[PDB]
């Protein structure tokens, strides 16, 4: 059984219904391809300079990704695309929305391109959100997904060069025996595509075998408002986030948030009152 | 049986302990009646200007508190003792790594000083974050506990003036047939003790049978840096944040977060840096 194939355009409806059954779906031109073309001339030199995940100059080094990684995320400042297009994504929200409305309000944990260098081996095995999100082992074993990632295509996925793999149904699993990669199925995917997957969907990036290819993705983790996302946008400039709309703005943690209860009191509020209320914080004032 | 009585000084290591067996327990002197004096001082004048908890002013109104209740949160910016004294407790940190190792850093979910007017009647049995975080209702019942709330005496706590009724035991309880009024002592206390309870401890506010007095408590509901904050200090001005010291920023959001997992990669981080050290945050820069 291969991995569900459904239009952005077309099937929205039925992208999170086919996740929350199978664990994992392609969301065909999930973006357009003048949006990849923008995102990837607007990162490319961030990623050039980036240095190992581990690098010994970070005091928040990563010990668990390739050395042939690199890993780029706070991109609100770094790409217009980003911050414009994809944080204001209609079928994103769709998802995100049909997803999580058992919880409430959503934002971005983690938006990030990924680049792997060619000969990049195959990662082992894995769920997302355990080495930042301890909590998340705690939950139920039918808990809703607390977060879902969107493995986005900036270049091509091929099973030679290292296209994701994903065992479908294994975000429903509790015995973990039958994890082996004979389990697995491919990602296949053109640039702009995306691999949605859950919190729970066991999967990993697949060994580069041409020795000359670099695959590149933009991971957006999206996740319920009450969850502390991997990272921080404090540092973005105020002038570059009164440019967002009020939604792009949510989702990087410069508004209040709201829970699913139905007498909700709120996150991130100022005496009964929203950040964006308190601050009067404009929204889309061009830069 | 009463609810167990330890002093801040001499029992600081059986605090937890005894809040892990019993879901709660009365820190006595958990403050000095000189930083009573001074936070009561300080907060005095935003709980007479405090509307009522569900104001129509209000985008993120309380619709559970009692009109004859003022919450009033975000106390950094009002209280040099809070930022200060409270933010830096030697006990309270000591409780909070004993409860959190499990989980990771710690920070205020909320700070609030609560004044009940004369009259006030007595909140229906509860367990805290139920109208924030859905998403704690989702954890295995076993599950350590995410969150504890220290309720501070700002105020003298007696039978007569509404002091806080607990159950003991019931932060372990899945049946909740046996909730009932019959099933509770409580928390009698001087200025500067604390009732210490955990998000499961079932409790409530005691009715006010006197006519004439009012009671004032410090709630501070400490949690893991993977909960989001029901408060943001996002509008803080930046040289009161550089006031305080790194442990006091970390509290209040102003500082990269660490979880638990061997191999943590962090929250709220910036391409693999902190946040203090990204935005070159100073701290303990007088005003
Ligand atoms: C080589 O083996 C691995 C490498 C990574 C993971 C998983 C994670 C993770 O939990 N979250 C994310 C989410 C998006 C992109 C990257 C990561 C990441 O950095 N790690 C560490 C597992 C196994
Ligand atoms: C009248 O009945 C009630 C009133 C409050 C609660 C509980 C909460 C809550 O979950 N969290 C906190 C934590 C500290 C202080 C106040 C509150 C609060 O505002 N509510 C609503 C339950 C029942
Ligand atoms: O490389 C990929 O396609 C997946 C990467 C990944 O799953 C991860 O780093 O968590
Ligand atoms: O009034 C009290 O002592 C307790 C208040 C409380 O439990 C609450 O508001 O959640
Ligand atoms: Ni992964
Ligand atoms: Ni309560």
């Amino acid at each position: 059984s291969q991995i569900p194939r459904l239009s952005a355009i077309n099937d929205l409806h039925k992208i999170w219904p086919t996740v929350e059954e199978h664990g994992a779906a392609i969301i065909e031109s999930f973006l357009s391809l003048d949006i990849v073309r923008r995102l990837n001339e607007e990162v490319d030199p961030f990623v050039k300079i980036e240095p190992i995940p581990a690098a010994k100059t970070k005091d928040h080094p990563n010990h668990i990704l390739s050395t042939t990684t690199r890993l780029v995320n706070v991109l609100a400042p770094i790409s217009k695309a980003y911050r414009e297009d994809v944080l204001n994504s209609k079928v994103l929200h769709r998802i995100c929305s049909d997803a999580f409305h058992v919880y409430g309000d959503y934002w971005v944990l983690m938006g990030a391109v990924m680049e792997l260098a060619p000969s990049n081996p195959a990662q082992p095995l894995h769920r997302d959100m355990r080495f930042s999100h301890p909590i998340v082992e705690y939950l139920k074993p039918d808990a809703p997904a607390t977060s879902i990632n969107f493995l986005v295509a900036l270049s091509p996925f091929t099973a030679e060069n290292g296209a994701t793999h994903v065992i479908l149904g294994s975000h429903k699993w509790q015995n973990l025996s039958n994890v082996s990669m004979d389990a697995t199925v491919r990602a296949l995917m053109n640039p702009g595509d995306a691999l949605l997957i859950t919190d729970s969907t066991i999967h990993c990036g697949g060994a580069e075998t041409t020795g000359t290819e670099t695959r590149r993705l933009l991971t957006i983790t999206m996740g319920i408002s009450q969850l502390t996302p991997l990272e921080s946008n404090l540092a973005v400039p105020r002038p570059v986030i009164e440019s967002l709309t009020p939604l792009a703005q949510r989702l990087l943690g410069w508004a209040s948030q709201r829970s699913a209860a139905p007498r909700d009191i709120g996150l991130l509020t100022i005496r009964g009152n929203s950040i964006e209320k308190t601050m009067n914080l404009k929204a889309e004032q061009p830069l």
